[PDB]
C-alpha cells in the first residue's frame, strides 16, 4: 500500500524525508503556507513516512468513501504544536487525549486549520529554545461536517432520533469553515513537518 | 470477513443471535459461566461489524510485526449499561466516553473474568433487570503496570520515550484487567445479554 514515489525505507517502518526546494512538492507546501504566513521564513519541509500510520488512516479513509459515496472526505489542512509533541505525533499521530483546549472550543478533540497563518500562533506553533516554530500539514478525513459545540468529545449525530449515525467532523463555521475537530485515532495523516522561524 | 460469520446480503454491519446448544454459542457461554454460573443468559449476539474488524486486523498485523510474534491478543469481558450498547455495536470502544474509576489510566477497561464485568456499577440493570457483557478480542500485546492519569501506555525505556507497551494492567504477574488507550485495539465480538 505505502506510495511508490515514497524513499525505500529498508523494511523499516518510519523516516522523515527531507525536500529540496525546487521540488513541486515542496513548493506547493511553501505556496500553502507563505499564502498566510508571508512575515515567517520556512527552515525546512520533512515528508513523514510513517508505514503503520499511512495504512490505518487509508483504511478509514476507505470506508468514509464508501459511507458517504461521493464527497471530498479529504482535506490538506494545519496543525501548530510544541518541540516536546513533534517525536510522539511523527511516530503515533495527533492523540485528542493530549489535545489544548483552543480559545474558541468546538469540541473536545484534535483541531486543524485551514490557513497556517492560524497554525502558526505562539500558542500552537510554540517557539522551541532556538526560535525553531513546528506546523504539520495534515490529510484529514472531514468528510461530512457541522458547526461543533464545546461539550462534542465525538461529532454530534446527523439525527437525534439515531444517536449513532454520526458527522464526521466538526467546523467553527459550515459557510466558512476556518478550523476542523476530529475525535477518533487514524482520522488524520501528518503528511509533512515545517520548521520555520521569524 | 471470518468464515463462522453469516451473509450479511451486502451489508458492512449486522447483530446475529445465537442458537443456543451449538457449538459457538457453546464456547461464548462456557466463558461467561466459569465465573457466572448464578447468572441467566437471555441470548449471545454476534457483532458482525466489517469496518471495526478491518481496522481492528490492521492493527493486530501492526503489533505481530512491532512485537515479532503472535501473542498479543486476549478474550475479555466489557460490562456496559444499555445506552452504550449501540454505540459499541457500530463504534467499538471510545476511551473519550469515560462513570467509573480510571485508577490505571484513561483508557478503556476490560476484565480477565465475566464476574467482574457483571458487577451492577459496569453492567448496570435496565428495567427488566437486563444485564449487557461484550466479549471482546483485545490487542493486550506487551503490558506494564498502570497508574492513575495515563494518558497512553508508558514508554518500554525512557530512553525511548516512544517506543510504548501495548496495554497496562492492575498486576503484571497475575492480571485481572487491561485498559487500552487506541481506538481499534478492541474488537466487541459477542454481546450476552444475562440477568442476576
Ligand atoms: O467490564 C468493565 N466495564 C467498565 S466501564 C468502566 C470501567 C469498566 C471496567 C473496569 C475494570 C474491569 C472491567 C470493567
Amino acid at each position: 500500500n505505502l506510495p511508490e514515489h515514497w524513499t525505500d525505507m529498508n523494511h523499516q517502518l518510519f523516516c522523515m524525508v527531507q525536500l529540496e526546494p525546487g521540488q513541486s512538492e515542496y513548493n506547493t507546501i511553501k505556496d500553502k503556507f507563505t499564502r498566510t504566513c508571508s512575515s515567517y521564513a520556512i527552515e525546512k519541509i520533512e515528508r513523514i513516512q510513517n508505514a503503520f500510520l499511512w495504512q490505518s488512516y487509508q483504511v478509514k479513509k476507505r470506508q468514509m468513501d464508501i459511507k458517504n459515496d461521493h464527497k471530498n472526505n479529504e482535506r490538506l489542512l494545519f496543525h501548530g504544536t510544541d518541540a516536546d509533541s513533534v517525536p510522539y505525533v511523527n511516530q503515533h499521530g495527533f492523540n485528542r487525549s493530549c489535545a489544548g483546549k483552543n480559545a474558541v472550543s468546538y469540541g473536545k478533540g484534535t483541531y486543524f486549520a485551514v490557513d497556517a497563518s492560524y497554525s502558526a500562533k505562539d500558542t500552537y506553533s510554540k517557539p522551541d529554545s532556538n526560535g525553531r516554530k513546528h506546523m504539520y500539514v495534515v490529510r484529514v478525513l472531514t468528510g461530512v461536517f457541522t458547526k461543533g459545540r464545546a461539550g462534542l468529545v465525538t461529532p454530534p449525530p446527523k439525527n437525534p432520533h439515531n444517536p449513532t449515525d454520526l458527522f464526521d467532523s466538526v467546523t467553527n463555521n459550515t459557510r466558512s469553515p476556518k478550523l476542523f475537530v476530529v475525535f477518533f485515532d487514524n482520522q488524520a495523516y501528518p503528511e509533512y513537518l515545517i520548521t520555520f522561524t521569524a
